[PDB]
């Protein structure tokens, strides 16, 4: 009754196996990743093919960085427990503004009007990109059930794709109703990943290139980012 989708790997690119991926998006032929690298949080511009870093800033010691997303000429980023967000110039990564919000920050994406954030609960926040305060929320449900643990996000083709932390699934959420309209099953994808690092952590990170319709998924300490297409199951 809830349509399930299987992946096909189109390509697979090296990813930093030391990087706890907290936020991930695609822009300008580049990856942008919010990364934990030994308790320190950095934000990073990655070359897609090499997985190498082309540019980074570090967050201050007291912040744990989470979701990131572009917005026009900016990167917006969340913190885990600080209630503080940042706005950077996407070009030189110089901090430009801070803002406050309640609760935790996990994932962050955007559609044409709004920044969209998760925080591990079933409740997604739509933010005014200007005031940076919520104007709508939706509650996320799968077969009528509240779906908590919503993590990294990505707006894909009219929908919110969200990692569900500690599963290998991605949910497609109708932004209007908050209903899960679809489930992407990435179980076993790691078997396709080449030799695994020690340690390795969980699926998390979805980026999308609107122009070419390319979907990229990764995860914390993963050795690959995967470009994937979807096929609806049987
Ligand atoms: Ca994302």
């Amino acid at each position: 009754s809830i349509p399930i989708y299987d992946y096909q790997i189109v390509h697979s690119y090296p990813h930093d196996t030391k990087a706890f991926t907290e936020g991930f998006f695609y822009r300008n032929g580049y990856f942008y990743e919010s990364t934990g690298l030994n308790g320190r949080s950095s934000i990073r511009k990655v070359d897609i093919e090499s997985g190498k870093t082309l540019q980074q800033i570090e967050l201050g010691k007291r912040y744990f960085g989470e979701g990131i997303s572009d917005w026009k000429d900016k990167i917006v980023g969340l913190t885990w427990k600080n209630g503080l967000g940042f706005v950077w110039n996407i070009r030189n990564l110089r901090q430009v503004r801070s803002f406050n919000y309640d609760g935790e920050g996990w994932g962050l994406t955007h559609n044409d009007q709004y920044l969209i954030m998760s925080d591990g609960t079933p409740v997604l926040r739509f933010l005014d990109p200007e005031s940076l305060t919520p104007v709508r929320t939706i509650t996320v449900t799968a077969h009528g059930e509240e779906l908590p643990e919503l993590n990294e996000l990505e707006w894909v083709d009219g929908e919110i794709f969200a990692n569900v932390w500690q599963t290998n699934k991605i949910v497609r959420i109708d932004p209007e109703t908050g209903k899960v309209t679809g489930i992407i099953d990435l179980n076993g994808i790691l078997a396709e990943a080449g030799p695994l690092p020690s340690p390795i952590d969980v699926l998390n990170g979805i980026a999308w290139d609107k122009e070419h319709h390319r979907l990229f998924v990764t995860g914390k300490l993963w050795p690959k980012v995967f470009e994937i297409t979807l096929t609806q199951r049987v």
